[PDB]
């Protein structure tokens, strides 16, 4: 099992850590949805389909900077949704072609009432996601990070 961003960055067999840059709707209004799509920007593939299934949760959802002050979260993974930041880790979904599928994650982040002026600053840690890969084989239990980092300032009208 391995994974990819949408530009190539790699994370092998075995688990590791990415930066994925994130580009976002730059002027949300309160009451509206800053949608983060990485079902867009991360892909795995199972590397032995013909034997091996590999499981894959979202372990942990973790917030920071602007997202975790000004928003209030929800993830959506492989069509449930639940809190974010996470609560804790998602059911596992099954990896089962050598193909690179998307990791089905989406954040759906809303303005707070008190939400305004710039609330996410360009180039910032606005959330780590916390990829676990396992299998029915052997006793590999593997993390794949994802550090998700703004490409753009984020702006809620006042
Ligand atoms: O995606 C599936 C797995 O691929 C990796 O591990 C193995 C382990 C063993 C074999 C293999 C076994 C017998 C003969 C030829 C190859 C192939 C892959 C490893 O990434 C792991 O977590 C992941 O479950």
């Amino acid at each position: 099992f391995a994974c990819k961003t949408a530009n190539g960055t790699a994370i092998p067999i075995g688990g590791g850590s990415a930066n994925v840059y994130v580009n976002l709707a730059p002027v949300v209004n309160v009451g509206q949805n800053l949608v983060v799509d990485l079902s867009t920007q991360i892909f795995c593939h199972n590397d032995y389909p013909e034997t091996i299934t590999d499981y894959v949760t979202l372990q942990r959802g973790s917030a920071y900077g602007g997202v975790l002050s000004n928003f209030s979260g929800t993830v959506k993974y492989s069509g449930s949704s639940y809190p974010f930041p996470t609560t804790s880790e998602t059911p596992r979904v099954v990896y089962n072609s050598r193909t690179d599928k998307p990791w089905p994650v989406a954040l759906y982040l809303t303005p707070v009432s008190s939400a305004g002026g710039v609330a996410i600053k360009a180039g910032s840690l606005i959330a780590v996601l916390i990829l676990r890969q396992t299998n029915n084989y052997n006793s590999d239990d593997f993390q794949f990070v994802w550090n998700i980092y703004a490409n753009n300032d984020v702006v809620v009208p006042t």
